[PDB]
């Protein structure tokens, strides 16, 4: 009811924030900063955008954007200070993970007459003797763990078709081989997806897991060095190890609950050509995408014809879309996989990255029209054998504020079972059923914010009226989202913030886009002395970029061997009897 | 004669290569290669550029510069590789230098309690504590320095007007002050440069250093502190060292003898500012000797009209600039003084890099042509109120094999005393001579052959004929450097071809600025099918470089920890007692 609605409001809003960075996390609370941020930007500069624009509506335009530049990169800088001081203390007041003391090496050398075992051993304990603790040779256990997977699918599956109304359950013949057969098959058979396929798997799981352990061929050639205290893996970590730069490549390792364990079993060298395969396929995605859209578009025209009036015209070009990119997020993740990672962390990152992309295209330069100009030529070819401005402020109305409407309303998950629904076999599915929350969305949550970053700093100068729309979604993304950070949704691995040099890099590439375009409107014609005006604002932006990189990122992407030692003497003082040994050691071999 | 000059050609022939990394070094060998490196890369291009072009003199430019890029780069990164391997091994195989075991601690955190030195040792003794062995805080002797030198300046100087027939020798009188009195002075005084100079200096010494050693101000927030191990100042040079990243900032120290003294005085927070102004200052420097060649060149022709002759008139037009960029290598070295690098090598590299961008201004791309352009605008204001190939052949008949003519005959420091002569007070100076050799030069060897390396990188797939002659100097600097290598000039630090990076991103840089050049002379016209040809270039050329930047460049930006304790090891078996405390504390003082 409304009265609740307000309630759960201001109950979130009692919550102090510090008391929030140990209820929820640190990711958590900066990716809540993102959306402050985003507030304190495009308040101010809605302000001015009220006050020299539409009163007085050109020299002035070039004037706000100097003035809005100014107010975003002071408010950037500001947060950047409040985020690599809260990481680095959330850091210190932490507790103990294995990845403080771990650090993966890949790429061991290949040798006629040791295991990689041996060899890591010998490496590490010459190389860092006073220090070294263990190694765990990585195995690739996808096979055991894709059986393991699969054992419990057809066990789950049919769990519902045995215990349904037990006896002799619907015995259901779906497709056994859907190349050869179609539709279904006819292997009516019996209960527990055909027991003799859970027996048969559970007997290829113990034939899996007889080769992993004596094969040395499941093992990759790395390992995890574990080291006796962080200060020693620390400089392990930001350390060359050997002359050839290829072999013994050392770098952080990550939190056991975090690592992707499928991606470390692919080679050093394959992982290049891999990149380059991968690379172009997004091209290929990105354009695809514009074409659909274009033809959709083209669709709800006709439709229109044939039959505000506008506004609705306007938020239904703004769904379709909504939909496809919906299909979209879904595969980001599945691409950054396949390049290789070996983290959720940096899968997600990519992601965002590649949203990021996409976005920029498809979404505000390079969108409708570039494609469909493309088309024209093509559509001749075969007979002769900042966008606009109205269409971003419906993607607010939808896309935005419907996004933080459902999140409320959790209805996702209800959509979820709802495709659940359009796959249906019968009516239903399987009797598993996924529903972890995961991470609030630095896959989804976070393209979003970067792509109505774009969309407000490229068209404050000159549409006075997407800053108020844009507002409100930074403000209910806030208040609703931050209900969920309290109430429903965890987390899944912690970086403690170590996306926010990503963040801060689309803010700022926003920026650098905005002027740029502005240096289009404002240049042809208006004045050769107002285009010199607009050509050093790019300039001064990647000087802000720069120094803002090198006062606030190290915080993020280099660990202080101070504040290391530190740690270490506190905790061998508050525990002065401790063994890391057993903490470190059974960590990083497959959870198989 | 003749068969001497045969003779030192051959004698320089038969020694072999490793055998003068010992005897002359590794900087100077890996120099010596750089022009091995030219006749490697454009000798097969000429062979080509004299079989496509001259016969069948276009999609045939297009091919040729296909071809040229790739030789190019196969030649540089098989030379990245020879040198990347003998600094490694030159590395292992080293002597005892107590660099290899400290680190420069700038910016030391303020304390109204401690002295630099207590806090330093604090710090160093509870984050590094098993390997930090001594700190030495570095003091502001410049001033102590200065004295020294006037002294020595004093005494020399009249050293020869107190000797040159004693008694009453010419009593000189100079200008005491040359603001004040023009001309000469009136002070005929005595001798020993007026003997109470002498004394007084060698009382304000004694009254500086009293002052240095007991003041505590002299000292910098510094400190140059020393380790047990290589392997433990590598981890400290490679390493985060505090939460600011503006404070406590290690890097690898350098040779005492090369650590340039006097710019160990200057804050951090100064250095920016000072940065900025360098900045412009060269930027101004650029255009401004764009100008006298422009009017110098024109004197040239004024006076042919008034008077091959046509080649006199290009070997004429090619002197004028050389005189001027004598003058300028002089200052690009007080320039980089001025910003403030502590360590003669980044100084002599600094002053490389701003050789280049303006010889790549002023010399060929922003030359004659567009100064002048502006210069007739700004005539026309008060009235109202690839350049040219054959001027290159010209510079490289000059410029470089005048150099090397010159080098063999030793004629420099000739000329170093017909300048004492040009300021000649009488016809002689003091009885000072530094003659010392110093280094082959970096600061001005280098950018010559990047220079022609642009030269004939860009000017090949036009004209075969600057290739010949640009060979021809390759070839007569190798055997001329060399003898010069082994028999005349020796070393003054050494940073083991640590320079190479930045050689290899000039010879890139030439490619890029060749094809970005011929996308214009076969862009234009030409047809909509060799400009996409020529688009992909620059791609593939930045794509090696970033590849070759990824495989070689480690070997001289990082220390491999593996080498270290390699090293470590097997010194403590050779020598198995020894002490560092001894050679490493009385090292980073002044040395004053």
């Amino acid at each position: 009811s409304y009265l609740k609605f307000l309630h759960w409001m201001p109950e979130a809003l009692k919550m102090p924030e510090r008391e929030l960075i140990d209820h929820a996390g640190l990711d958590s609370v900066v990716y809540l900063r993102i959306y402050w941020l985003g507030l304190k930007i495009f308040a101010p500069i809605a302000m001015l955008a009220w006050a020299v624009l539409v009163p007085v509506n050109f020299w002035a335009h070039i004037i706000m954007a100097y003035a809005f530049t100014i107010w975003t990169c002071y408010m950037l800088m500001k947060e950047y200070e409040t985020v690599a001081n809260m990481r680095l203390q959330f850091l210190a007041s932490e507790g103990r993970r294995p990845d403080q003391f771990t650090v993966l090496v890949r790429n061991v050398p290949p040798d006629p007459d040791e295991t990689v075992s041996e060899l890591v051993e010998h490496f590490f304990l010459v190389n860092h003797p006073d220090n070294y603790l263990t190694h765990q040779v990585v195995c690739n256990a996808n096979k055991l763990a894709d059986l393991v997977s699969k054992k419990t699918k057809l066990q789950n599956w049919l769990d519902y078709y045995q215990l349904k109304y037990t006896r002799n359950n619907s015995q259901i013949r779906p497709i056994t081989k859907l190349g050869c057969l179609g539709l279904c098959g006819q292997k009516v058979d019996a209960i527990e997806h055909y027991i003799a396929e859970v027996d048969k798997t559970s007997k290829e799981i113990a034939e899996e897991r007889e080769n992993v352990v004596n094969d040395q061929k499941s093992v990759m050639p790395a390992s995890f060095v574990s080291f006796k205290t962080r200060w020693a893996a620390a400089v392990c970590a930001q350390t060359t190890q050997t002359r050839n730069p290829t072999e013994w490549l050392t770098e952080w390792a990550a939190e056991p609950r975090d690592i992707y364990w499928p991606n470390l079993a692919i080679p050093y060298v394959s992982l290049t050509v891999r990149r380059l395969v991968m690379n172009v396929a997004f091209f290929f995605l990105t354009f695809f995408f514009i074409i659909p859209i274009a033809f959709v578009q083209s669709l709800a025209t006709i439709e229109g014809i044939e039959k505000i009036k506008s506004l609705i015209q306007g938020l239904l070009a703004g769904i379709a879309l909504k939909l496809f990119l919906i299909f979209l997020p879904a595969i980001l993740m599945t691409m950054s996989k396949f390049e290789g990672f070996t983290s959720v962390s940096f899968l997600e990152r990519r992601s965002a990255s590649r949203y990021y992309i996409f976005n920029l295209v498809n979404v505000f330069l390079g969108s409708v029209i570039a494609g469909a100009a493309f088309e024209q030529l093509n559509s001749f070819l075969n007979q002769s054998p900042p966008m606009k401005a109205t269409a971003f402020i419906t993607y607010i109305m939808v896309d935005g504020w419907a996004g933080v409407a459902g999140e409320i309303l959790m209805l996702k998950p209800l959509i979820i079972y709802h495709l659940k629904n359009a796959f249906l076999v019968k009516t239903e599915k399987d009797r598993e059923e996924a529903m972890n929350p995961g991470s609030i969305g630095f896959n989804t949550g976070e393209p979003q914010i970067q792509l109505y970053f774009l969309l407000g700093l490229v068209y404050a100068p000159v549409t006075p009226m997407l800053l108020p729309f844009i507002l409100v979604f930074f403000a209910l993304a806030y208040v609703v989202y931050r209900h969920q950070i309290i109430n429903v949704y965890n987390q899944e691995y912690e970086s403690a913030a170590a996306f926010w040099p990503d963040v801060h890099g689309r803010v700022i590439t926003a920026l650098i886009i905005s002027q740029l375009l502005l240096m289009g409107l404002l240049g042809t014609k208006h004045a050769a002395s107002a285009a010199p005006f607009l050509i050093a604002l790019p300039v001064i932006t990647i000087g802000f970029h720069r120094f803002c990189k090198g006062r606030f990122e190290p915080a993020f992407v280099r660990y202080p061997l101070q504040e290391a030692m530190m740690k270490d003497t506190l905790e061998r003082a508050r525990e002065p009897n401790l063994n890391l040994k057993g903490y470190l050691q059974d960590a990083y071999i497959h959870p198989v």
